[PDB]
């Protein structure tokens, strides 16, 4: 059930949703880097990935 | 049930497990840098965030 000018129901999953994992070492480094910079780990990850 | 020298059942989840979401703009860029660098998006993320 949709129409031309009324399709706000769904589009596509713009965002990517995946289960990512890391070792205790990588996590330790990232956790310390994130907190020192005053950026949460999620922001730190995506930030470093684009910068 | 354990023993001092037989405790390999579940010490601690040293690996981290989380859902890290990414926008389509970021996802496309990460897909492009990862593939151009000849790395998987996961390796690219972890590597860029550690260095």
């Amino acid at each position: 059930s949709d129409s031309a000018v009324r399709k706000k129901s769904e589009v596509r999953q713009k965002t990517v949703v995946r289960t990512l994992r890391f070792s205790p070492v990588e996590d330790e480094t990232i956790r310390k880097k994130a907190e020192d910079s005053g950026l949460t780990v999620s922001a730190y990850i995506r930030n470093a990935a684009l910068n």
